[PDB]
Order: structure tokens, then C-alpha cells, then sequence
């Protein structure tokens, strides 16, 4: 605690402008040093469950080594909606690294359920996360109905700060073996959708890997990130977003103005 926001940012102004809720967890990992605002509360994962899925498979392929090779097929019936590189492959089959790539760096849902498949489904997730020590995370449906959002429901939700230490743990730490771990980073550092969250927040020339996630109602959308400044320890924060009513837009902008209070709270300078 005593590390715990050393320095106030004004989270609740920036929220009440949204009009929902924002749920913040940043950590200096030089320091330890952190910023946190509604950190401990649930939001929806929508799409943000796909970096670690990503990562419980990258963990499976230590003692399967020839898993991420391996040749998937798939019918037309596993192109759901939000399937921007599996529908170019469908008469071909992609590889199991290739989907991993998709699911993380163009948010792919048909590659997000092939996995999800491989590893036993959402309780299959919901243990390999348990397994690096998040009690919190929990993954309970498949693509698209895991979006759904509504709130007070815990089903396919985690909070800021789980979210934060389980990224940290994978990216940073030893959950994954040093390979694992930069395949996990890489794939990251290559997402294609968060140009106008986090990453709008951390200056060009610092490394940044994130993944986003966009529920699509109840204002709810997110984005979490690794982020290397040059000269200094790596950051890891989350930035959830949810809001009470069904029609309530989310906000990308909201989320990037989250993460510059976030690093400003941190002393970084950016
Ligand atoms: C994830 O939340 N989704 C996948 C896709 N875009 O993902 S992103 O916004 O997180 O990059 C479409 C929206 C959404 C979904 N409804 O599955």
C-alpha cells in the first residue's frame, strides 16, 4: 500500500465524462510502484481473453512440441462474425501458431473458438490461468456470447489488476519458458488494433505490446499493455471500461486518457 498511488490522478473526473466506469491497475515493475482505480473490481474481458489464450497455448506447446505446427481445417460454420484472417483461410487451414497470431493481432473469433477448442474450453482457460496463481480470472462462454456484458454478471470477466499480474507474470516473469515468453511478447507487440488506446498514450519510440478487447454494448471495451520505456523498468497496466446502460458507447479515447493519467501517476515521463 504504501507504493499505491503515491500521487492522485483524477480517474473519477474522466469516468463521470464517460458517463460508466473505469478500472485501472499500472505497475513500475523497477519499483513496484503502482496507480490503481477501481482496481479490484470486475469488468468483461470481450476480446482481452484472447492474449491469454494465446498464452495458454504457447504453455501447452512446451510439452507438445509440435503443436503450434499443427494444420487446422474448419468449415464455414466456425466463421462467426469478427473473422477478418480465418475467412481468408478457410479453404486452406491455418496452423496453430497462425490462429494465435490471428486471435491476438486482428482479434479473430472463429481462431479465438479453434482454440479455446484445443485447450477444453473456457473452464480449460479458467485453469491455465489459475495455474500462474489468477483466482480472479474467469472465462465461462465462447465467442460471441462471452461479449454480452451485463451488468453484475461475473461470467467472462476479470479485473484491472488480475489482469495486470497475470500479464506481468506471462511477459515479464517465468510462467511461460524463455522462448514461450518472447513468442508471447512478439505476438503482442504486433496487435493491429489498439492504435487509439494505450498505445496512443506511450511515445513511438518506446516498445508497447497490447491486446484490446470490445464488448460492443454497455459502454464496455478495454486494453492492456506491456510497455518498455528506453532507461527505465518496464510497465505493465489494464485499463477496463464498462457503463450502465445497454446503448452507452465506449469510448477508445477514454481508455488512452486512463493510460496517460496512469503512467503521469507513475512518474513516467511520456
Ligand atoms: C472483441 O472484443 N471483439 C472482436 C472484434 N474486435 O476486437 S477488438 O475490438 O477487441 O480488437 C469485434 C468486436 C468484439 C466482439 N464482439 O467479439
Amino acid at each position: 500500500h504504501m507504493l499505491t498511488n503515491l500521487v492522485a490522478e483524477p480517474f473519477a473526473k474522466l469516468e463521470q465524462d464517460f458517463g460508466g466506469s473505469i478500472g485501472v491497475y499500472a505497475m513500475d515493475t523497477g519499483s513496484g510502484a503502482t496507480v490503481s482505480y477501481r482496481a479490484e473490481e470486475r469488468f468483461p474481458l470481450c476480446s482481452s481473453f484472447k492474449g491469454f489464450l494465446a498464452a495458454a497455448v504457447l504453455a501447452r506447446s512446451q510439452q507438445q512440441a509440435d503443436l503450434l505446427d499443427t494444420p487446422i481445417r474448419y468449415g464455414k460454420n466456425a466463421l462467426v462474425p469478427w473473422s477478418p484472417i480465418s475467412e481468408k483461410y478457410l479453404t486452406t487451414g491455418m496452423t496453430v501458431a497462425e490462429l494465435s497470431a490471428a486471435a491476438v493481432q486482428y482479434s479473430d473469433n472463429a481462431a479465438a473458438n479453434l482454440l479455446l477448442k484445443e485447450l477444453g474450453g473456457p473452464a480449460g482457460l479458467t485453469a491455465f490461468m489459475r495455474s500462474i496463481g489468477d483466482t480472479t480470472f474467469r472465462l465461462d462462454r465462447w465467442e460471441l456470447e462471452l461479449n454480452s456484458a451485463i451488468p453484475g454478471d461475473a461470467r467472462d470477466t476479470s479485473s484491472p489488476r488480475a489482469v495486470t499480474e497475470s500479464l506481468q507474470k506471462l511477459t515479464l516473469g517465468s510462467a511461460l519458458a524463455a522462448p514461450q515468453r518472447q513468442q508471447f511478447v512478439d505476438w503482442l507487440k504486433g496487435n493491429t488494433t489498439g492504435n487509439h488506446r494505450i498505445r496512443a498514450a506511450v511515445p513511438a519510440d518506446w516498445a508497447v505490446g497490447d491486446k484490446t478487447g470490445t464488448c460492443g454494448v454497455y459502454g464496455t471495451a478495454n486494453d492492456y499493455a506491456v510497455v518498455w520505456p528506453t532507461g527505465r523498468a518496464p510497465i505493465v497496466l489494464a485499463v477496463y471500461t464498462r457503463a450502465p446502460n445497454k446503448d452507452d458507447k465506449h469510448s477508445e479515447a477514454v481508455i488512452a486518457a486512463a493510460a496517460r493519467l496512469a503512467l503521469e501517476g507513475l512518474g513516467v515521463n511520456g
